[PDB]
């Protein structure tokens, strides 16, 4: 496919440019932003903060982000569109389900879920006409029966439309292997799938084996190590996983991001200020800090451009 | 004090008339109706079905319903307003939380939840300006820590505004007991509280003990017995609890409803069809079947009017 769905409409592959493949404008819950905007100060304040942040990321070279907020992460695509336009940064929206499905999702069959994901990709999200360009799934180490249904529905929607699938995994339980087995049982190519939060451990055997099968490896939370006052595991250590996979021959399988946001209600109160204090760069942390760090370790310009431009383009191109 | 908030604005107490105090337009989940309207055929189809159902209720004497759908039951107050205007039936909307709070609610403190309930009562729901006139709270048998926070936030919002609290219980587990204990610890008067789904038990000692403390008793799911699930008890057995509480001297404490809905996504697919087959009268079941049954059992008109008109008016009218 020669075009990608964004919250402002379709764009050509070449227009995506430097792309952060796992980000959020807001981390919330379905209906929450509209029912309780003053949780974030106001909707206007949240939008203004997001625009300031996206504009700074753009100044640092970012051209596109993929907002991997699903329905149950409180995705408000109208907000995504507002901020995309004002920051002049492309935003790709997601369908799928994260870890907080309400009853009206949890009690659905695989066939029903498949039709929901297809609606969001092929028709539009809500009444907005904005179409999703990626399918987000989350599991909790040992995949539950419902999460298995979500994975199967995601695979079927991907096979029907060509849009990729991206996952949430938990640290330590090597969640990508369980996810990969289920997705392949549906006939989905690994080249359509990113195993996310893969920078949460240093298990290189796990990462390389997935990469060797053709999975994209989401090293997508690099600055999360900077949130704490003095995290035992540094952001540099997370960033060195990028170099490790390059050195093993898997440059083409790497996707990098911040997994940042501008507001969060899906966590206890006041975490946003801790996050912003630890990583004032926000979404600009990848281009301003991680890229120069890797350059200094001797990774060539061509390799960094391949990771930040070519790999996301190949991933997002409907195939 | 003389006015109740509805989805079309304030009404006077006298305007409420025959009021069904526990009902739903749609039983769903936050965000769901707008993300997947075709689950219900279409939004338009859902709306039209609800308008017909409310017009039928109106023709059977109903003038107001209290839609006790909370945020997490997917309450869409814009839908309520549209259907209210088309059916010419008053609808009182709810704040509070039911049994499916999302993470962004589950992680909130009691102070935060209190602010949310207050905003929905004092400012409006979403950006609609439609204010809630009741606070709904749900618990399961033994109250969980989060449900306790919800109860306390509900009490605090009620005490600040005069708006009443109505509950979901598992009557078979005598759930009203733990609810009452928590609500009273906050200084809430039982006369501001309806212990709901109380018709799901035959334990009259449980019901009368609550009534003796001044709680309103929600005998609010009568036709759910006419459907196959829940229990083997008949709807007449449930309706006889109304007579039982009258005879025990608690007429003033009784509230009656159907707990009906016109669409449902927070259960298995097609359950709405099963429900409609078992209760073709919908929200008209109370006035068309239960009221005549009680008349046949010798309950006088004045008593029935007290239960269906006076008691809801006293309950809903904001009061300190
Ligand atoms: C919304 As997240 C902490 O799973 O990237
Ligand atoms: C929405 As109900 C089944 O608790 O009245
Ligand atoms: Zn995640
Ligand atoms: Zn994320
Ligand atoms: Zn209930
Ligand atoms: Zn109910």
């Amino acid at each position: 496919g020669d075009r990608i769905n964004t919250v402002r409409g379709p764009i050509t592959i070449s227009e995506a440019g430097f792309t952060l493949t796992h980000e959020h404008i807001c981390g919330s819950s379905a209906g929450f932003l509209r029912a309780w905007p003053e949780f974030f100060g106001s909707r206007k304040a949240l939008a203004e903060k997001a625009v300031r942040g996206l504009r700074r990321a753009r100044a640092a070279g970012v051209r596109t982000i993929v907002d991997v907020s699903t329905f149950d992460l409180g995705r408000d695509v109208s907000l995504l569109a507002e901020v995309s336009r004002a920051a002049d940064v492309h935003i790709v929206a997601a369908t799928g389900l994260w870890l907080d499905p309400p009853l009206s999702m949890r009690l659905r069959s695989v066939e029903e879920l498949t039709q929901f994901f297809l609606r969001e990709i092929q028709y539009g999200i809500e009444d907005t006409g904005i179409r999703a360009g990626i399918i987000k799934v989350a599991t909790t180490g040992k995949v539950t029966p419902f999460q298995e249904l979500v994975l199967r529905a995601a695979a079927r929607a991907s096979l029907a439309t060509g849009v990729p699938v991206t996952t949430h995994t938990a640290a330590s339980q090597r969640g990508g292997e369980q996810q990969a087995a289920i997705l392949e049982s549906e006939g989905l190519s690994p080249s359509r799938v990113c195993i996310g939060h893969s920078d949460a451990t240093d298990d290189l055997s796990y990462l390389t084996a997935l990469a060797a099968r053709g999975y994209l490896i989401g090293l997508d939370s690099i600055p999360h190590s900077a949130i704490g006052l003095e995290d035992i595991r540094s952001w540099q250590t997370r960033a060195l996983l990028i170099k490790a996979l390059i050195d093993q021959g898997y440059t083409k399988q790497i996707l990098v991001s911040n997994d940042w946001l501008f507001g969060i209600s899906s966590y206890v109160t006041n975490i946003m200020d801790v996050m912003d204090s630890g990583n004032p760069d926000g979404m600009a942390f990848i281009p301003l800090r991680v890229i120069p760090f890797l350059r200094e370790k001797g990774i060539p310009q061509e390799t960094l451009a391949g990771i930040t431009v070519t790999n996301p383009a190949r991933f997002l191109s409907p195939t």
